[PDB]
């Protein structure tokens, strides 16, 4: 039986590779403080201050914290991630299991300048999952506070808050307020533990691979087509330019002119930025020249956007302004940090099926020609979905988000998250946790006012999350060797994906998921 | 029903994102405007710059008309300035059209 | 092994032990940095190890007496393999394992 002298659970970290399943499991140590002195608070920012109209919000910050495991490096070691991306075409999550155990609640008190900390054995914490998704779902925005990548780290649990409809800083009539104490929650003392199990809905495998064929090269290089195209509108070789309609079969000589069954994926253009500083314009175009969308009078930057190739062949240095996911190196500031600190992801692999982010989708005619009027062709900067169009989703990264919640709406088009991930209508429920408030001594004469004086308190414990993953094994007749993800062979001051002299775990580079090839 | 959250506000107002965006392309505070690439994490201060998983629904623009008479142009633009589609040589007014918010 | 011993392909597994870190009070505003402040802590306990040994008994027709390992007969300030006045246990000499004889 449970008690103060027996542990509620054991430490488990593994990856079990069996057949087409891999079961990854993680355990971390967390510390949950008291947020907002146990208060709900209205929070808002209006345009009255230096804030612009785009940055206005209205919402509430709660006392509650929440667990976020939504990043891959929570569930995978760099070596486990290497087994995955080298040997497999696809993977999808199946089920997860989640546990809290070994909970300590501790009171801390100040006397003059000295601090002291003592166990409080009778205190509780409150934990519930929102199984029914009745709360604003705050996961999937790529917020900080996930379990650390490295298992020996102890992390602080992030505070829960949410945003609601606003006009300026003020709230409208449809604005909702949620009291989290109004759900049923389990209360745990130091001998109690918490568990639940969740099963993922059927979701398509993330495709981890690149195409070994571009979309326009699917043809046989040897053979002509029986179809014809319009090769020349004018008389050739004549002393007069008299117009004449001449047709030709497209063939190995002109492939660009052949008939084709499919079209590249949709395009929404990004502004191109060069890593070489001299090539860029001299100005600040970051916000002004940015690609934005306009929703209810507020311009929101489009980030990262629809999945589009970062750059074309033999341009390494150019990247779309908002187009790529950008990760920071260990110990990087939050504000105006130099380029050397960020790690730019790149989509190389989707150049085959997807247009380049920084270039036009194509060119269409602007006019009806006449013998008098010359033909005019305009560029297509943004192109929605057309029939016969194929595309790839953005690639997941070891540092990136696993899933997002598909908004509940009448309709959606290809509901896959633009940060990359698995779109889920019923994602893993978000787990909320709070220290139960313990009052400081009340007065001896009754007063109606609520008690504003509490014992300063925090809790720690252990958390285990276990996800079963389904694998799609690579089966390929390719003769020559694949590209693999490999560590650098040459010597270095310190090992990649390992602690340094000071004990700081760092991740050198973002690791994409597609090294394998398939036929398009 | 209506949504109690806008599509771009789905974020947590309390917490920063671990992702970065390009905040500034130019050197700040310098006597020269020499271009330099500066990155920042988006946060409660700038929400408009955060990374987002979803996009608003499709748009086909309509001409705006005011109930206040003075604000409207003086002409008949009802048919001429209308949003139309063209099918087999006949221009058909687009009514009511794709679902779009009436006004901001 | 060249130090002497029993070479084992699967030796006794090595047992690892650690104090689970217990954080000192975190700040009341969220921070992504890992927690560098802990409660100074240590643990004590008891450990029992029990090994069963198999013996190969000496069977020998040698007529005369063997050499044996024996303690010194003569008086001494303190006993060998015992604590001294201050309570310090000491081992006077290394004790090899071969006093018996066999035929080569």
């Amino acid at each position: 039986a449970d008690g103060v002298g027996s542990s509620s659970g054991n430490w488990h970290c593994d990856s079990t590779w069996l057949g087409d399943r891999v079961i990854t499991t993680s355990t971390r140590t967390w510390a949950l403080p008291t947020y907002n002195n146990h208060l709900y608070k209205q929070i808002s920012n209006g345009t009255s201050g230096g804030s612009t109209n785009d940055n206005t919000y209205f919402g509430y910050s709660t006392p509650w914290g929440y667990f976020d495991f939504n990043r891959f490096h929570c569930h995978f070691s760099p070596r486990d991630w290497q087994r995955l991306i080298n040997n497999n075409w696809g993977f999808r999550p199946k089920r997860l299991n989640f546990k809290l155990f070994n909970i300590q609640v501790k009171e801390v008190t100040q006397n003059e300048g000295t601090k002291t900390i003592a166990n409080n054995l009778t205190s509780t914490i409150q934990v519930f999952t929102d199984s029914e998704y009745q709360l604003p779902y705050v996961l999937g925005s790529a917020h900080q506070g996930c379990l650390p990548p490295f298992p020996a780290d102890v992390f602080m649990i992030p505070q829960y808050g949410y945003l609601t409809l606003n006009n300026g800083s003020q709230a409208v009539g449809r604005s909702s307020f949620y009291c989290l104490e109004y759900f049923p929650s389990q209360m745990l003392r130091t001998g109690n533990n918490f568990e639940f199990s969740y099963q993922f809905e059927d979701v398509p495998f993330h495709s981890s691979y690149a195409h070994s064929q571009s979309l326009d090269r699917l043809m046989n290089p040897l053979i002509d087509q029986y179809l014809y195209y319009l090769s020349r509108t004018q008389s050739t070789g004549g002393t007069a330019g008299t117009q004449q309609l001449l047709f030709s079969q497209a063939g190995p000589n002109n492939m660009s002119a052949q008939a084709k069954n499919w079209l590249p994926g949709p395009c929404y253009r990004q502004q191109r930025v060069s890593t070489t500083l001299s090539q860029n314009n001299n100005s600040n175009f970051a916000w002004t020249g940015a690609t934005k969308y306009h929703l209810n009078g507020r311009d929101s930057l489009v980030n990262p956007g629809v999945a589009m190739a970062t750059h074309k062949d033999d341009e390494e240095r150019f990247f779309p302004s908002s187009g790529v996911l950008m990760f920071g190196k260990q110990g990087a500031g939050k504000d105006n940090v130099d380029y050397s600190s960020v790690m730019l992801t790149s989509e190389e692999e989707i150049k085959t099926t997807n247009p380049v982010a920084t270039e036009q989708y194509g060119v269409v005619a602007d006019n009806l020609q006449q013998q008098n009027a010359a033909p005019i062709v305009g560029a297509v900067n943004s192109q929605g979905a057309l029939p016969g169009m194929v595309w790839q989703n953005r690639d997941v990264y070891l540092q990136g988000p696993i899933w997002a919640k598909i908004p509940h709406t009448d309709g959606n088009f290809h509901p896959s998250p633009l940060m990359g991930g698995f779109g889920l209508k019923h994602p893993p429920p978000q787990i909320l946790i709070k220290n139960t408030p313990v009052p400081a001594d009340p007065p001896t004469t009754f007063s109606q006012a609520k008690l504003a004086s509490f014992i300063t308190q925090y809790s720690t414990g252990q958390v285990s999350v276990e996800i079963e993953w389904e694998l799609q094994k690579e089966n390929s007749k390719r003769w020559n060797p694949e590209i693999q993800y490999t560590s650098n062979y040459y010597k270095s001051t310190n090992v990649d994906f390992a602690v340094n002299t000071d004990g700081t775990y760092s991740e050198p580079r973002p690791i994409g998921t597609r090294y394998l090839t398939r036929n398009l």
